[PDB]
DNA sequence: CTTCCTATAGTGAGTCGTATTA
DNA sequence: TAATACGACTCACT
C-alpha cells in the first residue's frame, strides 16, 4: 500500500516524477494542480482574476480562523467541530464549502441540511488526512524537472494522443488505502453545519429554511441560495468562475485500475477513487480479491478515452444562456417568475384558496428548481469554457454496486443534451459512407425521430436539408435547431452534416454516434427466457416496423377503454342512506362503465402508458400506476384548467393502472415472471430463520450474493441504518437538532432487500453486457472511443458499425453460454438456504426464439 | 408492501447532568 | 469557580 512503504517526504513525490516522465512536463503539472484544485483556492489562480467566488471566499476564510478565537479565548467545553476543525488550512476549509455548497444546491431535489452538510464535512476529511502530502506535493511539483526542452514540451505538438501506461512501470508508491471516510457521520455533521454557518455569518451566500413544519413526515431543513448570488448568476457570466465541481475532467490519459482503489487520479496528495461506490466498507472489502480481469480491462478502456471540447457549440452555449427569452425552454430563464396573486376576496376556504395553497405553491416549489438547473448549466459552462481548447481531455470511471459505468467527472458525457452536444471525441476518422449513412442517422434520433426505419430516417435528413444551409452558418438566427428533442446534440450533428459535405466522404469526424434500444432491461428479460411477443415488444426482434412497447400498451389498454365504455359496471351506489356517516370519503364509487368514458374523453396516448412501462424493470405494478398516471397525466391535465370531466381522479388514477398492469403483464409475460420469480427467492432467503417455537434459531439473514457474466461478483446487503440526532445551537438563534442515519450499522432491511433484488439484478446485467461490449469491441474491431451511457454505447462515425453489431455479438453471445437465472440460484442453493427450499423453485418457463436472430434485429440496439 | 442508483438522513424548545477549560 | 456546548429524553407539531 502507498503507506506503511514510504515517509510522506516522497509519496508526493512519485506522482509528479512519473507523471511528468510520460507525455510530457507543462501538462503534467497542470494536472495534480488541476486535482488540487479540488481542495484549496490557487494563491496564484486567485491573484489572477483580475469576478464572484473572489467575493465570498475571503470573508469566509477570515471568519474560520476568527472563529478559532472566539472559542479559543472562551473556557468551558469546545465545539466538538472545532475539535477537528483547527489542525486544518483554513485557506481550504473556505473554498471547500463555497463549492461544496454550490455544489450540493445543484440539486434541485436534496438540498436538506443533512446532505450540503454530509458533502461539506466529507471534504473536510477528505482534507483532514493527506494534510501535508496535499501541501508538500505542491512545494515539489512546482520546481522544475531535470533539464531537457524537447521531450519536456510537452507532446511536440505530436498528434497521437499519449496513451497512458500499465501498472508495471507504476511505483508502488501510486496505490490507494481507505478511500472511506474515518470520521463518524456524527462528527462529519458539526463540521459542515458548523461550516455552512460561519459561511452564512460571511456570506450571504445560501439560507436555512424550515421546509413543511409540524408535517412528521415531510419536515425537514433545507438551505436555499439567496436571491443576490442567484440573480448575479443568470446575468453575470463567469460568475462561478474560480467555481469548479470537486470533480474535473483531466488533461492527460488517466491511472489505470487493478484494485479495489487507486484510479481516475494521480495526485496522492488527494482523495483515493473507490472502483465501486459501495454503501459501506465491509462490502467494498469483498471486491479486493476478486480476480475479474474482465471488469477492469473494461473500465481501463472506457477511462482511456479522450474527449474534446465541442468549440462550436459552446460558441453559442454560453451565447443564448444569457438571453431573456431562450430557444431552449429546457433552459432555465433570467427572469422573475410571479404568480397568481390572492383570489379577489381574501377570507375564503371553497375550492379557490383552498386550493390555491397548491395555486400559488407552484410558484414557490418552481422557483426553487429553476435556480437549480440554472446553477447547474453555469457549472457545465465554466468547464467547457475552461477545457474549451485542451487538446485532449479525460474522464475517470466508477461503478455501483452493481456494476453500472460511471463517470466520476461532475461534468460526465453521460448528462444533459447541452452537457452532451459541448462533447466530442478526438481520435476520429474520415467519417466515409459508412459513417455519413449513420451521422444523418444520428441527427434524426436526436432529431426525436426514432419511431421508423432506417430508410425513413435518413430520408428526413435529406428532406431538410436547406434546414440546415443556415443553421450551421449564423445559428444564433436559425433558431430550428433550437426545436429537436434534443437541439444541443443535434447541432453538433448540424456542425459536422455541414463540414462533411464542404470536404466530402473524406470529412474526418470525430462525433459520437449514440445507440439506445427500446426498453433497456425488459430486453434482457425478454433475452434470459425468449420471449416471444416480448423480444418483438422491446424491439429485440428483426421486425420490419418500430415496436413502440408503450404505444402498444396503448392502444391494447386503449382495447379495454372502449369494452368498459359498453358495459363493464355502473355508477355504483353513493354513500347517503347510512347509520352514522361512519365514512363519507366519496360518496360514490363510480364504475368501469363511465371511467372508460372519461379516459375516451383525455386520449390516451403512449404518454400515458409510459413511465409505468419502463418502471416496470424498477418494480411498478399496478399500485405504484395510480401515482404515476396521476401526477404524470391526470394531476396535472386539471392544474391546467383541463381535465373538467376527471371528477373523481383517483379512481380513474385506479382504473388505468388496472387497464395498464394487464395489458403488459401478458406482453412482457417474461420481464413480470422473472421479477416476480426474483421478488420470490430474496424473501425466504433473507429473512432469518427460527426453530420449531421455542426461540432459538439457525441461519442468519445472508446478504444477497451472485455473480455476473463478466465475473464481476455483487452484493445487496441492504442494512437497515440506526439513526440518531444532534444538538447544534445554529448561529446563535435557534438548536438544530439533525436526524442522521449512523454508518455503522449491522441490521438488514429485507422487505426493500426484496423488492430491490429483481431490478438490480437487471442494471447488474445491462451494465455488465456493456462492460464485455466494450472489451470485445476493443478487441475485435480494434475499438477505442465510447460514449457509453448505462445502455447508450456511442463511437466515432466510422466505428458506428463495428459496434452496431458488437452489441449483438454479445448480448446473445453472453445470454447464451450463461443462464443468469439458473447460474444465481447455484449461487445459493447450498451457500445460502439449507431446509426447506421447497414452495420457492418453479422456475420460469422458456420461450422459442433463438437469440441469433437479435444479430440482425435491426432496431433495438441495445 | 407498493419508483432502482449516481447513497442516504423529522424538527425545535424544555429540562438536565456531565466533562472541560480560561 | 462558574461558563460552555451537547448528548439524552420528551412532548406538540397547522
Ligand atoms: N441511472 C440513471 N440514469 C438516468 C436517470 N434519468 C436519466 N438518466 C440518464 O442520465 C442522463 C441525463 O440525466 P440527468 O442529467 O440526471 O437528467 P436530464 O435528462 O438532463 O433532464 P432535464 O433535461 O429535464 O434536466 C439521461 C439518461 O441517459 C435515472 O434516474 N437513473
Ligand atoms: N435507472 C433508470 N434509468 C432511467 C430512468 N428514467 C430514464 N432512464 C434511462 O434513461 C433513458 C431515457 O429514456 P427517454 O428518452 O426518457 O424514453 P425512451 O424509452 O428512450 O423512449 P422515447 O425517447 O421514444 O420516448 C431510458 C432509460 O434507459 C429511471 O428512472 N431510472
Ligand atoms: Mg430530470
Ligand atoms: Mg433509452
Amino acid at each position: 500500500i502507498a503507506k506503511n512503504d514510504f515517509s510522506d517526504i516522497e509519496l508526493a513525490a512519485i506522482p509528479f516524477n512519473t507523471l511528468a516522465d510520460h507525455y510530457g512536463e507543462r501538462l503534467a503539472r497542470e494536472q495534480l494542480a488541476l486535482e488540487h484544485e479540488s481542495y484549496e483556492m490557487g494563491e496564484a489562480r486567485f491573484r489572477k482574476m483580475f469576478p464572484l467566488i473572489t467575493t465570498l471566499l475571503p470573508k469566509m476564510i477570515a471568519r474560520i480562523n476568527d472563529w478559532f478565537e472566539e472559542v479559543k479565548a472562551k473556557r468551558g467545553k469546545r465545539p466538538t467541530a472545532f475539535q477537528f476543525l483547527q489542525e486544518i488550512k483554513p485557506e481550504a476549509v473556505a473554498y471547500i464549502t463555497i463549492k461544496t455548497t454550490l455544489a450540493c444546491l445543484t440539486s434541485a431535489d436534496n438540498t436538506t441540511v443533512q446532505a450540503v452538510a454530509s458533502a461539506i464535512g466529507r471534504a473536510i476529511e477528505d482534507e483532514a488526512r493527506f494534510g501535508r502530502i496535499r501541501d508538500l506535493e505542491a512545494k515539489h511539483f512546482k520546481k522544475n524537472v531535470e533539464e531537457q526542452l524537447n521531450k519536456r514540451v510537452g507532446h511536440v505538438y505530436k498528434k497521437a494522443f499519449m496513451q497512458v501506461v500499465e501498472a508495471d512501470m507504476l511505483s508502488k508508491g501510486l496505490l490507494g488505502g481507505e478511500a472511506w471516510s474515518s470520521w463518524h457521520k456524527e462528527d462529519s455533521i458539526h463540521v459542515g453545519v458548523r461550516c455552512i454557518e460561519m459561511l452564512i455569518e460571511s456570506t450571504g451566500m445560501v439560507s436555512l429554511h424550515r421546509q413543511n413544519a409540524g408535517v412528521v413526515g415531510q419536515d425537514s431543513e433545507t438551505i436555499e441560495l439567496a436571491p443576490e448570488y442567484a440573480e448575479a448568476i443568470a446575468t453575470r457570466a463567469g460568475a462561478l468562475a474560480g467555481i469548479s465541481p470537486m470533480f474535473q475532467p483531466c488533461v492527460v490519459p488517466p491511472k489505470p485500475w487493478t484494485g479495489i482503489t487507486g484510479g481516475g487520479y494521480w495526485a496522492n496528495g488527494r482523495r483515493p477513487l473507490a472502483l465501486v461506490r459501495t454503501h459501506s466498507k465491509k462490502a467494498l472489502m469483498r471486491y479486493e480479491d476478486v480476480y475479474m480481469p474482465e471488469v477492469y480491462k473494461a473500465i481501463n478502456i472506457a477511462q482511456n478515452t479522450a474527449w474534446k471540447i465541442n468549440k462550436k457549440v459552446l460558441a453559442v452555449a454560453n451565447v443564448i444562456t444569457k438571453w431573456k427569452h431562450c430557444p431552449v425552454e429546457d433552459i432555465p430563464a433570467i427572469e422573475r417568475e410571479e404568480l397568481p396573486m390572492k383570489p379577489e376576496d381574501i377570507d375564503m376556504n371553497p375550492e379557490a384558496l383552498t386550493a390555491w395553497k397548491r395555486a400559488a405553491a407552484a410558484v414557490y416549489r418552481k422557483d426553487k428548481a429553476r435556480k437549480s438547473r440554472r446553477i447547474s448549466l453555469e457549472f457545465m459552462l465554466e468547464q467547457a469554457n475552461k477545457f474549451a481548447n485542451h487538446k485532449a481531455i479525460w474522464f475517470p470511471y466508477n461503478m455501483d454496486w452493481r456494476g453500472r459505468v460511471y463517470a466520476v467527472s461532475m461534468f460526465n458525457p453521460q448528462g444533459n443534451d447541452m452537457t452532451k452536444g459541448l462533447l466530442t471525441l478526438a481520435k476520429g476518422k474520415p467519417i466515409g459512407k459508412e459513417g455519413y449513412y449513420w451521422l444523418k442517422i444520428h441527427g434524426a434520433n436526436c432529431a426525436g425521430v426514432d419511431k421508423v426505419p432506417f430508410p425513413e430516417r435518413i430520408k428526413f435528413i435529406e428532406e431538410n436539408h436547406e434546414n440546415i444551409m443556415a443553421c450551421a452558418k449564423s445559428p444564433l438566427e436559425n433558431t430550428w435547431w433550437a426545436e429537436q428533442d434534443s437541439p444541443f446534440c443535434f447541432l453538433a450533428f448540424c456542425f459536422e452534416y455541414a463540414g462533411v459535405q464542404h470536404h466530402g466522404l473524406s470529412y474526418n469526424c470525430s462525433l459520437p454516434l449514440a445507440f439506445d434500444g427500446s426498453c433497456s432491461g425488459i430486453q434482457h428479460f425478454s433475452a434470459m427466457l425468449r420471449d416471444e411477443v416480448g423480444g418483438r415488444a422491446v424491439n429485440l426482434l428483426p421486425s420490419e416496423t418500430v415496436q413502440d412497447i408503450y404505444g402498444i400498451v396503448a392502444k391494447k389498454v386503449n382495447e379495454i377503454l372502449q369494452a368498459d365504455a359498453i358495459n363493464g359496471t355502473d355508477n355504483e351506489v353513493v354513500t347517503v342512506t347510512d347509520e352514522n356517516t361512519g365514512e363519507i370519503s366519496e360518496k360514490v364509487k363510480l364504475g368501469t362503465k363511465a371511467l372508460a368514458g372519461q379516459w375516451l374523453a383525455y386520449g390516451v396516448t403512449r404518454s400515458v402508458t409510459k413511465r409505468s412501462v419502463m418502471t416496470l424493470a424498477y418494480g411498478s405494478k399496478e399500485f405504484g400506476f395510480r401515482q404515476q398516471v396521476l401526477e404524470d397525466t391526470i394531476q396535472p391535465a386539471i392544474d391546467s384548467g383541463k381535465g373538467l370531466m376527471f371528477t373523481q381522479p383517483n379512481q380513474a388514477a385506479g382504473y388505468m393502472a388496472k387497464l395498464i398492469w394487464e395489458s403488459v403483464s401478458v406482453t412482457v409475460v417474461a420481464a413480470v415472471e422473472a421479477m416476480n420469480w426474483l421478488k420470490s427467492a430474496a424473501k425466504l432467503l433473507a429473512a432469518e430463520v427460527k426453530d420449531k417455537k421455542t426461540g432459538e434459531i439457525l441461519r442468519k439473514r445472508c446478504a444477497v450474493h451472485w455473480v455476473t457474466p463478466d465475473g464481476f461478483p455483487v452484493w445487496q446487503e441492504y442494512k437497515k441504518p440506526i439513526q440518531t440526532r444532534l444538538n447544534l445551537m445554529f448561529l446563535g438563534q435557534f438548536r438544530l437538532q439533525p436526524t442522521i442515519n449512523t454508518n455503522k450499522d449491522s441490521e438488514i432491511d429485507a422487505h426493500k432487500q426484496e423488492s430491490g433484488i429483481a431490478p438490480n439484478f437487471v442494471h447488474s446485467q445491462d451494465g455488465s453486457h456493456l462492460r464485455k461490449t466494450v472489451v470485445w469491441a476493443h478487441e475485435k474491431y480494434g475499438i477505442e472511443s465510447f460514449a457509453l451511457i448505462h445502455d447508450s454505447f456511442g463511437t466515432i462515425p466510422a466505428d458506428a458499425a463495428n459496434l452496431f453489431k458488437a452489441v449483438r455479438e454479445t448480448m446473445v453471445d453472453t445470454y447464451e453460454s450463461c443462464d443468469v437465472l439458473a447460474d444465481f440460484y447455484d449461487q445459493f442453493a447450498d451457500q445460502l438456504h439449507e431446509s426447506q427450499l421447497d414452495k420457492m423453485p418453479a422456475l420460469p418457463a422458456k420461450g422459442n426464439l433463438n437469440l441469433r436472430d437479435i444479430l440482425e434485429s435491426d432496431f433495438a440496439f441495445a
